[PDB]
């Protein structure tokens, strides 16, 4: 039996240190979850699991899906969990949920993600047994993660950014093209804001006293202003092109959806948007992580009996413009194809709040697939440490 | 298609601050995984995913399955990830693994868990935007997490331990009953050591000599000796029963297995031990978290068309002896059922290296099933925060 | 032989988190020491000690007088040190300097204080040997310090603020009296800026932001300060609802440094210095910690006794206003008429100026000495309450 | 009028993480002060200030002299304070006390030092306004201090060790000579213990109950050969390295107290003055060469006294590293006989270097020894981290 997605939602996405800084990852999750149930009218006891992608957990919220369910006020009956496959964790939660559903184990579950990058921890592995002989190192969680993902044999001191630079180098990607992609990202996000489509996606968030519905970071952005910015690794390398302007930031948000059967959705009065056709996962070289989408997509299209040409709409994460352009090069893109890809924006304009990112992409794909009455959508992303995840979704009718 | 478990293995289990103190979770993970690949002769490129239960993640190892896979020398083409459902994380990884294999997405994966409780971080959320007004707090990851898992509306100040005391009060479990259970646990584990069954389970770990034996189990453990210990929260409850002796510790370990189809195992020369029949999960009151196996087992058995009496072997996590005993009251157990339960030992004697516990149970359950030529096994655990997880396994007869 | 104070100076005084937040205590001291030397023309090697009052030391600068000297470009042959007597530390450094000069041991020394409250450390004693058993605590240096000063037998959980309320209560001082005093303080301070007397005291500070700019003015003082506005403000009330002490009527937390030269009249003459005052006597006392604000009364008593002097003998007083109530209590005990307020804290005080602890004694010295000259008065008194139950007072004579 | 020292005393000195690990600096200070008062019968209202050398102060004890008086049950009328001049802070407290006294300002004061190196805080300056951009460092107070004492134009990444290796290089001091000095230091210290003289100095400390009277570090067995076996701390980077844990002083816990007064006031109280302070000197040296600071400092003090080094019966020189002390002794043109009159009851190497309390320890030995000997002149001198020296000359009272 099929697995279908209903009411995929998100909060607004805040900047690191910005709008949502007073809010925990849990507060955002709850807000997204309350909104999901509130829009749906679903009885709390209908939810059989809450599965949440969450990339920077600590003991403030163990097994974060369960904490988020309780905090949202669902009954003690409702189980929950946390998953991490990096930048792909949101999609992963979704995939797990569909698997749990299709099997016939569960009829309805929640799949989501939450990240508060603003409030990620600083930690020490030196204070337990003492620093009397070694000193004390305290690591920023965001910063350390950037270099450790590849493990011991594939270190990257320059982190995520260094991977993109490698890509720009390997594909001869001009700075201009990169800045250009970014503009589109902003124009599209902004266009979406004012065309009213975004309200469909968003649960507004109350901050102790006002309520927020608009994503903080999308902006007036021109190729000319972007040309001005100084790349991060210019001193390390003089041919750098990656800047804050052409790359996604660090952000706060949550994403929620319902994963259910068509039969169950009909009973609960729900309106399913897509069903999951297939998915694929891949490993790639960690220093080349930005390319993980290509092998993963290939696997997914094959499982689907599908071709990329067959595909109506694409959500490809814009971790770095350079990274995205490289996948698009491999996909042999034509100026039209940029029509069907990232239509409402992406990481660069929106933000990249890592756990919630897969959800955001889904909310946009599925809903947009509806608005267009289009058949197939692709969701795919690169993963820090050398991974890729992709999923194929089909509109319901 | 079926999902079957092949070659389920673990490292030995170190004590907190003990023999594996110098080892990261990743190091244990890598050793378990390498051992598994070595024992099986499997080409590395065969492994389509590595899913790992891991309950205290930090930035030293993001998405830990992937890191363990790289650090073990597997090719860059192999994906990996991290899962947390607390004390149920190892089972959860296995279940996810079966779902992926069964759907026909993957033909072979590794499921496992790793934990180093010895090296769990201390952490703060006050150092990034300033402690100017708040003050700064640094939290022990192990301690802080025992309290918060229930969230804001279900706080447990006493921790996992209070919940255990809660069950002891409700179900009227005596001190003697608990200590007694602890004794069996040590005797069964030690006996498992002497009988040589353990070697089949264990990946030896080199430390800078080589270790093949679990640290915690003690031959001389007696009831009279256990009676001497001071219950942890005597000060607060004079009726407290739960001591270090009758509860599990904090531990270091790793677990890995192969999850595969029967046709794929045949092709590769594997010996599949069990196939997964069903699972169930449940939520319970967070202050009563120890009872979680009862509803979960209920769900798993019923999906299986099975009854508790149908079950040949049970592994139930002994998080606390009062917690385990309470589950047994619901199950209406008797001295005889005690001979089909936790037969090689448990969390009390063995220790509770949390992301890897599900893995350790599975290794025993699967192997003991094969040793007994019995049919059905149940693996179930209580989960901090108020959860239960259960699975029913069937011996592969071939 | 006499000891005289030459060219007493200070930086501007910054608010906690404000102007100088990017500056260390060392940075401020160095700017002051350099300013002192630039003004004097003194060769660096004339300096035989740098003694600094510094109340929140850590290992960023051990023995901070030595570090401040080296960092200011003084030769390696110059010794330096750190002293702590809390709110009294700056004066204490002056007195030590004076004694080492008077004994004939040293001919010229530098006496000072530096404090950056903005940058005070957070610290833990649970980090060295393991946190598994106890938990790990980190303390804000500033906050923890308000309770510990009395030791175990006399903890004051309230802090300095509580000891002030204790004084209000004992001496029956209305919130009105307290609030009026604060007004004068801002008024005397502001007046002193426009009058231009402050430039004499101040070494200007450069801060790098768009450009690097130089600061000459104290952050905190306000002209617009009125009793009425001060009533709008909430005592620090839940605890005692007869609470009268607000952020408005007490000193805050601050960043500044102070320096001066201590020398013989004969040496000052050789080097072309203009000695302003000489030290006549000093006194120190202990009082109950929960009553710390009153410490000046006993210390002052002892100093005048040693001087053979009386309070009427005193033309100028600088009494630190840690709290308006604290200052008022001292003044009653001194039997102060309305006119005596004429000669006390004429250029402002802690409430308007701020209270950067190690540098405070230096700041007051700078006013008393210069004002004594501008006035052509004879005798000045410097005195302060000290956290933990102490007082320090000194008498100076214009030269 | 003169300033004289009466009843100089100390606690025993314990090792880093040792016997006194559960005691604060204040605790040691209180015991020492209490013992001093118990011994002398001094009326608590006779003490006009308590001046304490304290090197690693924190908010646990502000103005530590005042806290110590209070905690030791002195009346609230008694003021107190803290001073730091590194390794010279204890002597610096004495010189201050003597100056306040000779002045006529006070008739009687207490001067001391207290250090608990065990409990020195770890700190950050990144927490207050946040590390959101910069990161967070936490510094060990001991290790961090060793690099910063010279300031930004003279950093010593090597710490005090690097200064000591700089001295052995410059002065060419062999490893054997360094080890020989260390051996003498242990032998002299142990001898002082057999002989019974040490009791004269020591205030026994109670810990929770057992009472401690003996310094922790000194060992009778120490030999050159055993010492040769140790490895120089800085060998990786210097092939010629000599300085080791064996021939350097450790990190230590202790307190020192004494009475400073005039002869007239001492006559009144029926006190027994031991020495009077003749002179003192202070000096600045290069921070990379800090160990040599005694040489210019001794020169100043001897000169002020109209005195010569030949005139000095007894010397207490801090043995911070054997190499540093040996270097000073070279400048001083010492011959075999000189070792006869220097550090006669042990030193920093055997006893320990509890930094705030070190000036007090040396004084207690010197004043007391000078009396037993019936000798006239004594010298106390130490090197100070960051590039300083302090020396004082003391003369036996008749």
């Amino acid at each position: 039996r099929d697995a279908v997605i209903c009411e995929p939602v998100r909060t607004p996405i805040g900047r690191y240190g910005g709008m949502f800084r007073s809010l925990t990852a849990v507060d955002l999750g709850v807000t997204a979850l309350k909104g999901l149930l509130e829009r749906t009218g679903i009885a709390a006891d209908q939810v059989e699991d809450v599965i949440l992608g969450h990339c920077y957990p600590n003991s403030e919220a163990p097994a974060i899906g369960r904490v988020v369910a309780l905090d949202a006020g669902l009954p003690i009956t409702v189980p929950g969990m946390q998953v991490d496959r990096r930048c792909g964790s949101g999609l992963q939660a979704v995939i797990q949920a569909c698997l749990q559903v299709r099997s016939g184990d569960h009829d309805l579950v929640v799949a989501g993600g939450a990240e508060s990058m603003s409030n990620v921890a600083f930690y020490s592995t030196d204070m337990r047994w003492g620093g009397a002989r070694t000193g004390v190192q305290i690591h920023d969680g965001l910063a350390r993660g950037r270099t450790t993902a590849g493990g011991k044999f594939h270190p990257v001191p320059g982190g995520m950014l260094e991977t993109a630079e490698n890509l720009r180098r390997e594909y001869h990607i001009s700075r201009t093209e990169q800045d250009e992609l970014a503009v589109r990202s902003h124009q599209r996000a902004v266009a979406a804001q004012s065309e009213g489509v975004l309200a469909e996606e968003i649960i507004p968030v109350p901050v102790r006293e006002e309520t927020i519905s608009v994503d903080e970071h999308p902006r007036d952005t021109t190729v000319e202003a972007l040309a001005k910015l100084k790349p991060v690794l210019l001193k390390q390398d003089p041919e750098a092109t990656v800047t804050a302007g052409n790359s996604s930031g660090q952000n706060d948000a949550a994403s929620m959806c319902i994963v259910t059967t068509p039969e169950k959705a009909a009973e609960l009065g729900l309106k399913p948007l897509v069903r999951l056709v297939s998915w694929g996962s891949a490993g790639v070289a960690p220093d080349l992580m930005g390319i993980g989408p290509v092998p993963a997509t290939e696997v997914a299209l094959a499982k689907a009996g599908l071709t990329l040409a067959d595909i109506d709409l694409i959500e490809l994460n814009e971790a770095f413009a350079a990274q995205a352009l490289a996948v698009m090069r491999e996909w042999k893109f034509g100026e039209a194809d940029h029509e069907r890809t990232n239509v409402r924006g992406s990481g660069i304009s929106l933000g990249h709040p890592v756990g919630a990112t897969g959800g955001r992409m889904l909310a946009t794909l599925a809903r947009e697939l509806h608005r267009r009455e289009a058949r197939y959508g692709l969701e795919t992303m690169c993963i820090g440490g050398g991974q890729g995840l992709a999923a194929v979704f089909e509109r319901v009718q």
